[PDB]
């Protein structure tokens, strides 16, 4: 029978867990039956042991079993996510949130998982909130947002109430652990595609492994400068997940005509500063930030195409649609229509 | 930089040895109620899986000792010895350290024993002593009087380390052994300079030895090659011998002193009442495998005391230990120990 001394002892002995043990642990944590000390011990122990795809898969599986689902037949089968682990410690503009809006305006259904900042000044949820977008909608209203606007936002705490004990321990110990991976892996709407950012180069492959087990079409991205984003300051490492297999690639924006940028050119601020930065990009303003948004939006579109079916043509078409979605004003319009939807 | 949990924990998760003072900072935060249980647990686990260094463990123990209740000045003889282990060998044996401690004290060697109740066994040293009528929870002044009048004193770790309670609680909750399990033997409040120190975790005995070496203590850190945190009689033992601030590892065979091979079955104990009866049995002069184990461990502590020639030291240790029992001195010392607590 499973117990904490058994599982913790196994992890501290640097052993992989038996099937079901990670699942048992997470379920204890989600049902409020685990002491903070046990939660912390488990989180740390698994991280230093080096999590397997199976183990992390079991953790996310439990979370999704307890998560508030969206109503049946309300999420298109080709819906995409654009979200990162966060915690790169750079405080950039909200590239995922900006990319998600552009991708939606390009005609790709987007059901975005998100959350407030943890280590940054303003996270996606914070910036969206500052734009007038509603980040408090339940399953039904998110479904309506998807249908009517083309984009929905699932605020993780709203859909994962049982995760509050784990989230508290994350806050207390501060150090990143395997828990930092679970957000991007537990979109309640369960889209089968997405552009997933990972700040931790050593854990990106594991994330990709989990998505692969689900037969998802995902690009797990880690900027070689440390961003949990497709960066423009240098190359990016992409773990391409397609047909249940992971393929490690290095991506260079220069190969698609993009100039190198400095990190301070992508720097952000508070929610109001970042909101203004969203408006600028969608407004047609050229520069480093636009390039970053277009590239990331294109990545999400590449991930989308990996569902129904190569690499260079997909990116070239992705870059086209993302740029066009901005230049026609569609992305700017979608945001406006999104804000109005909430007030209605 | 600014000391913080994200910093230190982050360093441990990255599998880097800590900088000087960081381990001390962490332990001090824990020892002052300024650490959340989650932070306590994260640190304990992280410090364990990285693999703690002698420097780091030394800082943890140091902080504990800098907070602990000390014994009054000039109450602890300079040649006082300790007999204690980390516990957690998994084998429910009789209480060899406590029994040896009584024998050693009866032989004339001052013993100030550190100790605690059971954590995973059916009965710890403190539990068995309590069942014998010995007062275990005495404060500094009375432990000093005990040491003077009786020739032995017992420091109950919860009594002398009240600020360790938060760490102790967390250890209880997570169950798994951590670096904290090493601290007990390393934090005797009376700070005896010699001792026989048991370590259940073979891979960490050298670390414990390094800590004692840093204090230039005369210590034998023992790990039975059958898993016991004791000098065993079922097979050979690993001894990390600490003398002159230097550690030297070696294999020890009690057969070289005439001791027959025993089996773990013969050293098995039970609850406090059973183990207490086992103590009375040995001190009564009963021959058998239990007596051999006690005399062996008692001798080791005497050898450690002497460290303040290897073979002759053991021969005199085994001789003095056997005599302390057979003369009835060890039995009498226990009885006198009980009367002290009752007056
Ligand atoms: O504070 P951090 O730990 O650094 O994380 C920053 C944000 O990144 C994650 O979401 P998201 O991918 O949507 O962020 P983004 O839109 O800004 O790119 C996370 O939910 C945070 O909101
Ligand atoms: O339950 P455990 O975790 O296994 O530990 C058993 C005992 O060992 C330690 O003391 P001590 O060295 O005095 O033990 P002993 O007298 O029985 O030999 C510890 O303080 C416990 O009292
Ligand atoms: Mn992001
Ligand atoms: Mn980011
Ligand atoms: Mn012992
Ligand atoms: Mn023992």
């Amino acid at each position: 029978v499973p117990s904490w001394p058994q599982i913790l002892g196994r992890l501290t002995d640097n052993r992989d867990l038996a099937r079901g043990q990670a699942a048992w642990a997470m379920d204890q944590i989600m049902t409020g039956n685990a002491r903070p000390a046990q939660i912390a011990a488990f989180a740390v122990a698994m991280t230093m042991k080096a999590p397997t795809a199976d183990e992390v898969g079991e953790l996310a599986g439990v979370m999704l079993s307890h998560a508030h689902p969206l109503p049946a037949d309300t999420v298109p089968d080709d819906a995409v996510d654009v979200v990162g682990t966060g915690g790169d410690g750079v405080n950039t503009v909200n590239l995922s949130t900006m990319a998600a809006i552009v991708v939606a305006a390009a005609g790709v259904p987007v059901v975005k998982h998100g959350n407030r900042a943890a280590s940054s000044l303003s996270g996606g949820a914070d910036t969206l909130e500052a734009l007038g977008v509603r980040i408090d909608l339940g399953p039904d209203l998110v479904a309506r947002s998807l249908a009517e606007v083309g984009i929905g936002f699932c605020f993780a705490p709203r859909f994962h109430p049982s995760y509050r004990h784990a989230a508290a321990v994350r806050r207390e110990i501060g150090v990143p652990t395997v828990f930092n991976l679970l957000g991007p892996l537990t979109n309640p709407a369960r889209p089968r595609a997405g552009l997933i950012g990972c700040a931790f180069a050593d854990l990106a492959e594991v994330m990709a492994g989990v998505f692969a087990a689900r037969r998802s079409s995902v690009l797990v991205v880690h900027g070689d400068d440390g961003l949990d984003e497709l960066t423009t300051t240098t190359t990016s490492t992409i773990w391409r997940v397609a047909a249940g297999s992971v393929d490690k690639l290095t991506f260079d924006p220069a190969g698609f005509g993009f100039a190198r940028a400095q990190l301070d050119q992508l720097a952000g601020g508070d929610a109001q500063a970042n909101a203004a930065a969203v408006r600028a990009v969608l407004g047609g303003a050229r520069g480093p930030v636009r390039d970053a948004v277009v590239l990331n939006a294109a990545g999400a579109i590449v991930a989308h195409a990996g569902l129904s079916s190569e690499w260079l043509p997909a990116w070239e078409e992705g870059l086209r649609r993302a740029s066009a979605a901005i230049d026609t004003g569609a992305a700017e319009q979608l945001l406006a229509r999104w804000v109005r939807f909430g007030r209605q």
